[PDB]
């Protein structure tokens, strides 16, 4: 139609490839995902059309609230008798006069209540009903829901900062006048035997093509469930280099009905010299998306080995053929049985599980042989019930012995009483034994829900089973707040890579939330779009992006304006670091200024939302405040006017650093971990102010960085002014009076926060230029080069003098680092889980579980609470 043709050009621009291309794809799964996902779209749109227009407003401007309405002790204490002084603004008459009405009201007042007092003060300022809404002055953040005022992140941040909230009052009708009439349309594309196989698995390696020049070669194979072999790996015969025809059947120690649902064939072409090397790799799901077992002739196009691969295989790697067909192509053959073999229905598995529990009970009783895996009733002693608990308290990095596994499995029915043990019991299963797997399925089917922070662990590369991942999704669906879903969004987008198929419970969950919360949808779009360059995820992420863009609504027009901006800056910074690299900042700036005269450039680089915070409107480009930086990759310091009616009450200008050349993924993760550490310390009552500024990767070593206003590096404070006493005097000068005592306190609390953080994460070398200080004393670190692969933030005499060595303030400071280290140690399981989910991300500083182990060392998990306290105590004295 007319609208369908306009939509597809808009979707195409957003993804970076035309939609017609997805149709010219003959994979039934691709076309099934495309059609079968459409109900997740339908449900999301329906929820937005439910309480229209209010429900459409909640979509476009979701309330930005904290997870709990409860405030910590140190936060509540800042309120003058549990009450907050709030400032409500009104835009009066035709001359748009800003008029403030100050209040002092209960921090837990709902926005409809706050409005009432503001109308009461307006009616009294001389001596209406609820057709109004509250907005943050200077940004598009609204207060459309009945939450305690202190629950909104702006209000809580204000309390924390000792800043007075500035909110603007406006008509509900004036906001709804900005929400357009969106319509969802149905696209043009929308309109056996089971365990009866009494046989062992064999796979024929026929031949290899596109394998030529540059001693011998072979095909290394293995059958895997996650990253664990379901039997021993089987190699083909060694063969001369250019001639690769094996025509060999490989015979595996697995009986076909014993194959788990998420069983994979993991293969690689290896070179020999004593020194075996993988040339290419590829993995195949033994069952297709429809539960059908792979049969017959097949050809798999192979992938290049990832930089820094362990063994000769890549089990954690992507499944399916490499799209580039000019690559090593391996031709295989699978046994064809009586008909089309299909994995049994849940009911057949349910009956076999009941049969297995029965045969298990009458097995021994009447066996004669010994079994450490048979379940025994009444034989569970209180000293071993307390030993089972000690297992559940173990970190995800800790090794679980074969004895502990047999122990855990014989107690599989008790385990249901310690629900947080499940990841360990799931590892304890003999995943190559249909008998135990059918039984495990029924346990999960009725397993007590676990916390989302625990659920997430069952979504890394170790838990491939659809039932295990389905239960994890179910725990998130019911217990994960939007605040928290937003906080862990980069790991949830990352673990999508561990999914066997396009259509799954996780993608369905993530997409429903994306299409019912625009703040989630923004970052869901950007985290997906930023990996379109990566061919390993291009199709899955592209299809996910198509389904998103097809139902997001008018936000696509906003996303496309953002895409056009980043594309211009990439083009711009390409020319500077290529051609005009050694040219002066005046000539380089003359080129930018000449390019800004161009219409396509002055439309693109102005009047669009900030990808770091879509609540921020980037108006006119103030070139006069922009500069090409001195850094090697020629990054841009960019300055935009804040076109908000009340910009002045937040920030009149918005500064973003656009960088093209370096990987921002490692900074993205370090800044996320900081936000988390900060939120852990804050929840535990100890106020250690951190600054996880915005950093977003938009592609292949391209991204944006939030500039922190009123900040200078440690070097800049030393330089303009060898010198070791300048910092304190500068902070005394920038905070003279009673204002000084607050600044010294904000420097120590922030200085303590970064001391712990950097130590734990093993962050890159911290110097005078890698550290920064705000006008109020707030200390923060920047450019986190590389983590894990020592105390990097060495407290020099410079920082020590600002603290007040044998002082009362330094005795308070040490007590700040100590509680903080204990606070992170009590949460090490979460941090371990966040890094594990990122293994799939191609990050060099995080390629194996060995890398994550660094935080088991620095957080002394194998030691005790007092022992680890002694570890941090000892490591902090060595400077
Ligand atoms: C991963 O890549 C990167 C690249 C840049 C930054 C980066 C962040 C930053 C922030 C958040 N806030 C403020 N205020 N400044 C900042 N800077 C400035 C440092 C001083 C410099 O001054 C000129 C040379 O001395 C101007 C730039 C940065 O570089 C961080 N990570």
């Amino acid at each position: 139609n007319r609208e369908e043709k306009i939509l597809n050009r808009e979707i195409g621009f957003a993804i970076g490839m035309p939609v017609c291309e997805f149709d010219m794809v003959k994979d039934p799964e691709v076309q099934d995902f495309r059609r079968n996902i459409l109900n997740v779209c339908k449900e999301a749109v329906d929820l937005r059309d439910l309480n229209s227009p209010h429900s459409r407003a909640m979509y476009v401007y979701p309330p930005n609230v904290e997870s709990s309405p409860e405030l910590p002790k140190h936060i509540y204490n800042k309120l003058d008798k549990g009450q907050i002084i709030v400032v409500i603004w009104v835009i009066v008459s035709p001359n748009n006069d800003k008029q403030k009405y100050t209040l002092k009201i209960n921090h837990d007042c709902v926005p409809e209540q706050v409005i009432a007092e503001a109308i009461r003060k307006k009616t009294r300022s001389m001596l209406y009903q609820g057709k109004y809404i509250l907005k943050v002055c200077g940004c598009d953040e609204y207060f459309l829901e009945k939450y305690p005022l202190s629950q909104y992140k702006y209000i809580r941040s204000c309390i924390m900062l000792g800043r007075m909230p500035n909110l603007m009052l406006m008509a509900k009708e004036s906001l709804y006048s900005q929400l357009p009439m969106d319509c969802f349309t149905m696209p043009s594309y929308s309109r056996k035997s089971l365990w009866v196989i009494n046989s062992a698995l064999r796979i024929k390696i026929l031949c290899a093509t596109y394998v030529n020049v540059n001693d011998k070669i072979y095909v290394r194979t293995g059958i895997y469930h996650g990253g664990e072999p379901l039997c021993d790996n089987v190699n083909t015969q060694r063969v001369p280099c250019s001639n690769p025809r094996w025509n060999e059947w490989l015979n595996y120690d697995i009986y076909i009905p014993d194959l788990p649902r998420a069983a994979r064939l993991c293969l690689s072409i290896c070179s020999v010299k004593e020194e075996h090397c993988p040339l290419a790799w590829g993995n195949i799901n033994l069952f297709d998306y429809t539960d059908t077992l792979v049969s017959g002739k097949m050809a798999l196009n192979l992938w290049p080995v990832p930089h820094g691969l362990e063994d000769l295989l890549n089990p954690i790697g992507v499944t399916g053929s490499n799209p580039n067909k000019e690559t090593p192509c391996l031709e295989l053959e699978f046994d064809w049985f009586s008909s089309v073999v299909k994995f049994p229905d849940m009911s057949v598995i349910e009956e076999h599980a009941n049969w297995s529990v029965s045969r298990e009970a009458g097995f021994s009783y009447s066996h004669a042989g010994l079994s450490n895996r048979l379940a025994r009733d009444n034989e569970l002693r209180e000293n071993d019930k307390e030993q089972l608990k000690a297992i559940s308290t173990r970190d995800p990095l800790s090794e679980i012995t074969e004895q502990e596994k047999d122990f855990l499995w014989s107690h599989r029915h008790y385990c249901v009483t310690i629900p947080e043990i499940l990841p360990k019991l799931l590892l304890s299963v003999k995943w190559n034994s249909r008998d135990e797997v059918a039984q495990m399925y029924c346990l999960v089917k009725d397993w007590p829900p676990i916390k989302p922070e625990q659920a997430m662990e069952l979504l890394d590369c170790n838990y491939p089973d659809p039932m295990v991942r389905g239960f994890a999704v179910r725990c998130l669906e019911k217990y994960l707040t939007d605040d928290k879903l937003s906080q862990y969004l980069i790991q949830l987008v990352q673990v999508l890579k561990y999914e066997q198929y396009l259509d799954n419970l996780l993608v369905r969950f993530l997409l429903k939330k994306a299409l019912t919360n625009q703040r989630i949808g923004h970052f869901f779009f950007w985290h997906l779009k930023s990996e379109m360059h990566n061919k390993t995820v291009s199709q899955r992420f592209g299809l996910l992006l198509e389904s998103y863009c097809r139902a997001c609504g008018m936000y696509l027009k906003h996303l496309n304006r953002q895409v056009e901006a980043m594309e211009k800056l990439i083009n711009l910074t390409d020319i500077l670091k290529q051609e005009k690299k050694d040219e002066t900042q005046k000539v380089q700036m003359k080129f930018l200024v000449e390019q800004m005269r161009r219409p396509d450039f002055m439309d693109a680089l102005q009047g669009f939302l900030s990808p770091l915070n879509p609540a921020h409107q980037l108006g006119n480009l103030r070139l006069e405040e922009c500069r090409i930086m001195s850094s090697a990759k020629r990054p841009l310091w960019l300055n935009w006017e804040n076109p908000d009616i009340m910009s002045e009450l937040l920030f009149q200008n918005n500064e973003i650093i656009f960088k093209n050349g370096d990987d921002l993924r490692q900074d993205m993760l370090t800044l996320q971990i900081i936000r988390i550490m900060e939120n852990i310390w804050q929840n535990q009552g100890l106020d250690l102010r951190m600054l996880p500024y915005g950093c977003l990767s938009i592609g292949d070593c391209v991204g944006l960085i939030e500039v922190v206003r009123n900040s200078h590096t440690i070097m800049q404070i030393q330089c303009k002014g060898f010198n070791s006493h300048t910092l304190h005097q500068w902070l005394k000068d920038k905070n003279k009076g009673e204002i000084y005592d607050a600044a010294i306190d904000l420097f120590t609390r922030s200085c303590a926060g970064y001391c712990v953080a950097t130590f734990i994460l093993g962050i890159g070398d911290r110097h005078n230029s890698n550290i920064m200080v705000k006008d109020d004393g707030q200390l923060f670190h920047i450019d986190f080069g590389h983590f894990l692969d020592r105390v990097p933030f060495v407290l020099t005499q410079d920082f020590l003098i600002v603290i007040s060595t044998k002082t009362r303030e330094f005795e308070r400071f040490q007590e700040m680092c100590y509680k903080a280290y204990l606070a992170i140690r009590q949460h090490a399981n979460l941090f371990i889980n966040l890094f594990s989910m990122m293994l799939g991300s191609g990050m060099p500083e995080l390629q194996s579980f060995d890398d994550i182990a660094y935080i088991r060392k620095t957080l002394a998990l194998d030691k005790t609470e007092q022992e680890a306290l002694e570890y941090f105590m000892k490591q902090m004295n060595d400077a």
